[PDB]
């Protein structure tokens, strides 16, 4: 339990995710997926 896993919605995060406002100071997401 104690032991290192990450963080599973972190790496969905890094997939398809905007870090920025929905969707305007960002405009599409990032930074893993194909465009």
């Amino acid at each position: 339990d104690a032991g290192p896993r990450g963080e599973p919605p972190g790496e969905e995060g890094g997939r398809d995710g905007i870090g920025g406002a929905r969707a305007e100071t960002q405009n599409t997401g990032q930074l893993s997926a194909p465009g």
